[PDB]
């Protein structure tokens, strides 16, 4: 899309009206954090309930407008639904979606696991369809965004992490198409698609023992990308990878094409 | 992988054992034939049994050593697993693995068809994964081949496909990741990719209704890709497409990151 | 770095201005559009006759001032004379528009070295001269330098091989020169244009066939490279087609030398 | 060009022709040794008569077919020109010119030295068309290679090095110019150009001291790497420590523009 030509502020975010999901632990949580102390109106989920009610005193100890949780699995195409017209009703709209859960995910070889295959590609890729379309109504009336939380094994590919890649590359394709769609029939809505190195998440340090970025400083980065409409947003320790995993010669083919 | 050194010859394919799905028209029949001709062993897939027993009797007389199909639904993961069981059965054996079908598929904007996206994912994706499971022992045997058909919007974004394009990502970042492992634990089965711009196919004819390549060529040139073993393999009527979507960085990248 | 406005016309009003090969082709339309600007021109050439009718058509379109000195850029005392000259008729210089090239038609290289050295001398190393001359007036004025260059001076071509090494040499000087000023905090600006066919006089007697209508026009090209100089762009890239100037860039090149740039110790310089 | 599809074997050099210039030390001086080594015939320049000396030695202890020594400065184009007859006269013909020699350089800002730049630009890319010009009718009846021994600063921009890398993007314009240009006029003469990062030679170990701190590559792997190339009639040889260097310098986009941009047009007529 057209990104917004100015400085990020964290009064962008101010009383603006924004789910996260994952938001229990990792990267989500300190989404919602940051979230907080813009000002925003906050719904995070994820499964753990305790989790999620302790990120929303915390949230609303930042300076929320307001914070809320809803608990449950991804797996649960009904429950995605269900979720977004909950979360649409707690904070009277919807200004920015932010997709970033994912199932649990290791280091191992494939052999044989279509169980985790299909796991991974319902949870990673078909969750964040289903979420998008239950809050595109909301996104259109009010000209929002959505953020969609990807990884540099969502670009280029890695052994390893077979599953988990062909859901990271689905969203490319997907969110990438649909970006084209809202293009050309001039639907207002951004999408952010973020591909990250190495983040210490817990999740991700004890991952990688057998073989980091701050969780904090990734977080706000994604945030500030959607925030200014930006079409990717590349989060790494080094500008090695920042500068070099970018394509630019895809984005110049696909203008040229059309 | 590392691909042969040496220019094609059609008796690379002269008494191998070859699956080909979504052989009953299109591309992939136009494979059956041309592996028909080279004198190899095929047993061709697809809904109907009517159209693959004509195909089955061209080959025959094109002077393949041996042809079978098996019809079904690539939608039921249960006839994927026993249809490369009974192929493998009928050849006594499998060399090549050409994975080909996909679901019907015309130029829409996507609006609140979660439907088609499952059912891409599942016919376009997911099945290939149950088919290359099940293939994998017998391939392991033979030091043979999987190609994997694909297409310009696997590998960029446009509009009007958006359960298409992810199912096709889906594919590159899943066969690609595996094929990294099969280097690293020295596993002897090639993964050709491939790429495909228009091909004259009734299908595409009538879903497009610029100049279209002929599909008999198209089909012969995966068929060459996958018998020299190449990661990947573009094909369209233009040099410029073929040259241009070409992404060497992300190899390079990919290598130096190992 | 670039200015991050839009252009104004009004950026040159008032500013001196030398520009190179201005007899004809695009120095002459630069030369023209700073006129209709109200800059202050000298421009140059070998050929008086032509310069007379640039400088009389600068003054009706309202540049502030305008003349020309003649002369051959094979000279390069010529070539230093002249920007003392020129700076101190305008009373100082903020822009250097390097644009001049030897006489060239397109033919396989026939073991004339003679072309070849003509073509570096003229092309190339009377741009480092007039740099050199240059540089004390622009360091005053926080000037700009602008080099006028080539798609054959980005990627290689039959036929043009003695002038694609002067203007590939052009490339490898002024980017240099470009990373030490900015070591060295000299807060003078170098753009380097790459051109494709533009349909000057020149061009058009030298292609064939239906190239001739694949150029794009000398005025909007002219403009281009003024607009990059003023903003204080790296680069400008122009040609009558987007796959062209998209394709062409090779931003692989800004980033490794960016990431290959913390591994040395300025410093001593 | 097309490259031989073929491992480099050493054998491919054995009894062939060559002349190696700069060879009195560094990497010219390595490429001169593993010539011998390999049998060839080699006729070595530079400036120094001593030097070469101690190189020709050297080469005829290793197994040189012959080697022979000729002195004399490549600023000077009628030397240039002369000694390209007298190296093929010597050998009895030639079957690969290994351009290898620059003016002597040092990390500086540029200031006013004009005569730097032009002795940059004639010893560095002039000498080279005259070699060149001087080489070809013996490389046409062998069908032989040129080589052309070029730098990172020949690809990138860097600062101190200015006059130095105008003269080595020549090179690059020029051979890669006439490279196009042999294919159209079916002239079966390879063109490679070697592209290196720090090699260990005593001029560049010098000239980085206290400047850089990378690892510097082996003259002798650099030296033998340039010569594979050449033999194998490759486009461009890319030589580094890292192949983080190797790989991404490399710039396939420019060679597939120049491909699809030549089928646009004719070049039967100029
Ligand atoms: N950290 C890294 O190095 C990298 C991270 N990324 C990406 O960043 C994003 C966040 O990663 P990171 O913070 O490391 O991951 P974490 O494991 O820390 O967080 C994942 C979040 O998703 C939730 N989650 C897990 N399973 C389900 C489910 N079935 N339904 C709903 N929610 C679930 C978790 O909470 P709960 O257990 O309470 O459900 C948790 O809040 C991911 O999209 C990922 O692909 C990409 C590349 C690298
Ligand atoms: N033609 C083109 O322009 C392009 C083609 N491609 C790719 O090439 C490949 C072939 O395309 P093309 O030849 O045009 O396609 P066709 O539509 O001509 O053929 C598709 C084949 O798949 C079968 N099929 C459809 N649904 C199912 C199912 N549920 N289970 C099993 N088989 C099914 C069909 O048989 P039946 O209906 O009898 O089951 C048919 O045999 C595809 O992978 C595609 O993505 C990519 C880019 C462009
Ligand atoms: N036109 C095109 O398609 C392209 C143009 N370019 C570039 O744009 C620039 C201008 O090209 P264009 O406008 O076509 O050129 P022109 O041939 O129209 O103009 C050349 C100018 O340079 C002068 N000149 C020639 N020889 C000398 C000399 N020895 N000393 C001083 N001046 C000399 C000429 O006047 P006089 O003869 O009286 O001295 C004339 O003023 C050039 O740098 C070129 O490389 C690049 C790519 C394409
Ligand atoms: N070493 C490195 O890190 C890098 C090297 N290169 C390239 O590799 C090539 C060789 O470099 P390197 O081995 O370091 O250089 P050296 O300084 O070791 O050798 C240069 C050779 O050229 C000769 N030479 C110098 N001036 C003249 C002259 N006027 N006429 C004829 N010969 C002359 C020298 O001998 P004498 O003085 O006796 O004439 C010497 O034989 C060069 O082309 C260079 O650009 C590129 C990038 C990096
Ligand atoms: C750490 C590796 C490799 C990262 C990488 O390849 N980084 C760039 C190159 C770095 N190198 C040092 C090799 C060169 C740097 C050049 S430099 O000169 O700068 O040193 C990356 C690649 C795939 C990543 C996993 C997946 O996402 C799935 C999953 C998501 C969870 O949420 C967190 C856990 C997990 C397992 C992820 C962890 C981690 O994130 C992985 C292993
Ligand atoms: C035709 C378009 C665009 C192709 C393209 O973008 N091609 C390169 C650019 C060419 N230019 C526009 C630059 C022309 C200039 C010529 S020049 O020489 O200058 O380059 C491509 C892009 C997506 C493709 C569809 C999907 O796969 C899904 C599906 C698969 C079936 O199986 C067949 C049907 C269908 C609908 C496909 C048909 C067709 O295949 C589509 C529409
Ligand atoms: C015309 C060619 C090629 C341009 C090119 O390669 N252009 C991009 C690709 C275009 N395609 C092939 C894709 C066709 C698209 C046609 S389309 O209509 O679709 O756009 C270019 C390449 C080198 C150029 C000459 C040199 O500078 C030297 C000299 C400078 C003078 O000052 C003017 C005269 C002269 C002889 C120049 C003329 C012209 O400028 C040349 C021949
Ligand atoms: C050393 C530098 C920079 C090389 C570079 O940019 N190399 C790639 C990047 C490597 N990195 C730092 C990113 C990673 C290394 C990781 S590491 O573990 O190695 O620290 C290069 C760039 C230009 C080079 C000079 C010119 O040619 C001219 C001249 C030629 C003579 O013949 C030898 C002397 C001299 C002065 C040359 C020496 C040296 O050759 C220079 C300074």
């Amino acid at each position: 899309q057209q990104p917004l030509n100015e400085e990020f502020r964290p009064e962008m975010l101010q009383g603006k009206k924004v789910i996260v999901t994952g938001a229990s632990k990792g990267i989500g949580r300190e989404m919602a954090y940051h979230l907080a102390k813009m000002g925003a109106h906050v719904v995070v989920t994820a499964r753990s309930k305790e989790t999620l009610q302790k990120v929303v005193s915390h949230c609303l100890e930042l300076g929320a407008a307001s914070a809320h949780y809803i608990a449950g699995t991804m797996e649960d195409m009904t429950f995605a639904e269900q979720f977004v017209a909950q979360a649409g009703k707690l904070m009277g709209g919807l200004d920015m979606l932010i997709l970033n859960h994912i199932t649990n995910t290791s280091l191992n070889l494939f052999h044989d696991d279509i169980h985790h295959v299909r796991k991974s590609m319902e949870v990673n890729f078909l969750s964040y369809v289903v979420l998008t379309v239950a809050a595109l109504p909301m996104l259109k009336q009010s000209n929002g965004s959505i953020v969609v939380v990807s990884s540099l094994a969502g670009k280029v590919a890695y052994p390893m992490v077979a599953a988990y890649s062909a859901s990271k590359f689905a969203l490319d394709g997907f969110f990438s198409s649909i970006r084209k769609e809202y293009s050309v029939s001039r639907v207002n809505v951004s999408i952010t698609l973020c591909v990250l190195g190495l983040i210490d998440t817990e999740t991700a340090m004890k991952a990688v023992s057998g073989i980091a970025a701050p969780k904090e400083e990734c977080a706000l980065e994604i945030i500030k990308g959607g925030a200014l409409r930006q079409e990717e947003v590349y989060y790494d320790s080094s500008l090695w990878t920042t500068l070099l995993i970018r394509n630019p010669s895809r984005k110049i083919l696909e203008f040229l094409y059309s």
